[PDB]
């Protein structure tokens, strides 16, 4: 009964809320991309994370390139059944508009705009839906102010004409790294979080404290994606370093969804390649960083 308890979700004084204020911090799976792997996202199994690992999110990841939403535009129906699920499993629901190869937000920015219209229009009156409008913005070219700013504030008050408050999320520069700049040049909105995303391959100790700086500048960060493995998503485990920044996140109240849910042969899925798309999963079933995932949100 997560969204029956906590119901609408808000940001005050840079932190999320719930709807009596206090604070809450949701951690959760991410599916991988939905034009790949989407045979892992369904109510059953949602429900066996839910109940077996303690999820109260579900990120869906909706590549637009690479195969996604802009080339078959049929995914968005795997989104509203993943967002479905979550409304009836009463857990909250990330719909994440999955930009990469695609760096700058702005590319497919007309395309965005009318899919967040018709998410918001359909979910915008349940309080389990978070908006996450560009995943990972990334390249030397593409910056905060000149071209992911402007692109949030296009595409904002689209979804705010159907759901004037639900938590929108907006990726920042540099692979969602760059929490810095988003944090020194805020949205107008006082529902948004800006994106940080790491992973634990890499050393993290300036990234815990430029998040720490962010945090200081009244920002509220949002852990939409991490990994246990190296940048690529692949090149070995690396569960000391993840386990630093679990506790860092909950030093700080940060809410996360780990990458990702689904059988692939690489180091950041959490399943192993027999496991059964719709859940049930026994120890053998689940990977190296499947099992440290579903630790760590049991612990909590
Ligand atoms: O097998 C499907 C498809 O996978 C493509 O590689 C994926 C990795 O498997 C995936 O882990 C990685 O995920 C990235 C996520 O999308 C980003 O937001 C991010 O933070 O980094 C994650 C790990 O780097 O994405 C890549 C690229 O989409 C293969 O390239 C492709 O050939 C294959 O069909």
């Amino acid at each position: 009964s997560v969204v029956e308890e906590h119901g609408q979700l808000s940001i005050s004084n840079g932190e999320l809320v719930n709807e009596r204020g206090e604070q809450v911090q949701l951690k959760g799976m991410s599916s991988h991309g939905l034009q790949w792997y989407g045979q892992f996202v369904n109510y059953e199994s949602m429900k066996w994370l839910r109940d077996d690992w303690g999820i109260n999110v579900f990120r869906a990841a909706m590549y637009t390139s690479s195969g996604g939403y802009i080339d078959d535009p049929s995914v968005k129906e795997k989104v509203k059944e993943a967002v479905e699920a979550a409304i009836d499993l009463d857990i909250y629901v990330i719909i994440d508009w999955h930009i990469l190869s695609d760096n700058d937000p702005n590319i497919y920015k007309e395309e965005a705009k009318d899919f967040f219209d018709e998410m918001s229009e359909l979910y915008g009156d349940y309080p389990n839906v978070i908006y996450e409008i560009a995943n990972e913005p990334n390249g030397s070219d593409v910056t905060w102010g000149n071209q992911i700013k402007p692109y949030a504030e296009e595409v904002i008050p689209i979804i705010r004409n159907n759901d004037p408050n639900n938590i929108i999320i907006v990726g920042t520069g540099t692979w969602s790294q760059d929490v810095h700049h988003a944090a020194d040049n805020q949205l107008a909105d006082p529902n948004v979080m800006y994106a940080f995303h790491f992973y634990a391959g890499t050393h993290g100790q300036n990234l815990r404290d430029q998040v720490d700086y962010a945090l200081d500048q009244g920002a509220a960060i949002f852990v939409s994606e991490w990994g246990t493995s190296a940048a690529t998503g692949d090149g070995g485990v690396f569960l000391d370093e993840a386990q630093v920044w679990i506790d860092f996140m909950d030093e700080r109240n940060l809410s996360w969804a780990n990458w990702s849910l689904t059988h692939k042969d690489e180091s950041s899925a959490a399943l192993m390649p027999g496991a059964n798309p719709t859940g049930g999963w026994t120890e053998a079933e689940l990977s190296p960083s499947g099992t440290f995932v579903r630790e760590k949100i049991r612990e909590s």
